[PDB]
């Protein structure tokens, strides 16, 4: 990928390999996303689940949402892609989170960005205002929070109020990655990364992670794309038979148009490149990657 990536950079072909990626993605229809009655549950007209790959909710009345599950059999890792929650949407979004048996929730935007309102506010800003979703019956509070400069985590409680079962879910705010942006560098990144995974959310005994942010297309498609190099890596330890473009493509059967920019997909070599120090044995590295961050 390294020689590969210096071969692009050398000759400024990073819009052209992103256009090519562009031009072998699949299509598959989204037909339940179009129907009339979903109108209303997607937040771009032109950003829709393929009906194969969609999340759906356990109800009668309409079990649509905008999610996919990107299943990745290969490293085997799935994640939920969905695009940042609507005002009608986000008893939806935690009716999909309980269903699914998700631990985490990756957060890549911000409530507002470049003066819009690029998500709902979802999630309880203080413990004592819990957040009742009465159209799905689920009851969320926030227990605490752990705020870094750049990003930060929460802990939540999620209660199905049918049955009284309850849940906690790990939220990881990434608060400073601008939409059609790229993170500050591969080690702030790397370091956002690495929280998520120590946190256990990405462990198969827990559902798929969910991952979003406004589309849930660009930054969640970067975030994805890096953890599963970096995991298709460790699993034969050989940097050098994992393929990030095709990596990519595969993605992409499971989610239209994941990676918004060529300067994400650049921006995502140099986060595998880097995190293939630490999964190649040099655990230094992350505490180094910890330092440049700035994260206190
Ligand atoms: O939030 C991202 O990282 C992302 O993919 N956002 C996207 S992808 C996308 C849009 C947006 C947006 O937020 O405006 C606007 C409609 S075209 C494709």
């Amino acid at each position: 990928m390294e020689k590969e990536f210096e071969q692009i950079d050398k000759s400024g072909s990073w819009a052209a390999i992103y256009q090519d990626i562009r031009h072998e993605a699949s299509d598959f229809p989204c037909r339940v996303a179009k129907l009339p009655k979903n109108k209303n549950r997607n937040r771009y007209v032109n950003v829709s689940p393929f009906d194969h790959s969609r999340i759906k909710l356990h109800q009668e009345d309409n079990d649509y949402i905008n999610a996919s599950l990107i299943k990745m059999e290969e490293a085997q890792r799935s994640y939920i892609l969905t695009q940042g929650p609507l005002p009608n949407t986000c008893g939806h979004f935690w009716e999909m989170v309980w269903e699914q048996k998700s631990r985490g929730v990756v957060m890549l935007n911000r409530v507002m960005e470049k003066g819009s309102l690029k998500c709902a506010q979802y999630w309880p800003q203080k413990e004592e205002k819990e957040m009742i979703f009465e159209d799905t019956n689920l009851k969320l509070t926030l227990i605490s929070e752990d705020i870094k400069t750049y990003y930060t985590v929460r802990q939540l409680e999620l209660e199905n109020l049918t049955t009284q079962e309850t849940r906690e879910i790990l939220h990881f705010h990434y608060t400073t990655w601008p939409d059609f942006g790229v993170p500050e560098s591969p080690a702030s990144f790397l370091n956002f990364l690495f929280k998520v995974r120590e946190s256990g959310s990405l462990s198969p005994e827990h559902g798929p992670v969910v991952v979003h942010c406004s589309a849930g297309i660009g930054r969640s498609g970067t975030f994805c794309l890096a953890d599963t190099c970096l995991l298709l890596m460790d699993k034969r330890k050989d940097p050098s038979s994992v393929d990030i473009k095709k990596v990519l493509l595969d993605m992409r059967k499971f989610r239209c148009q994941l990676i918004q920019t060529a300067d994400q997909l650049r921006f995502s070599y140099l986060a595998v490149i880097e995190g293939a120090k630490f999964i190649m044995g040099d655990s230094s590295v992350q505490d180094q990657w910890k330092e440049l961050s700035h994260e206190d």
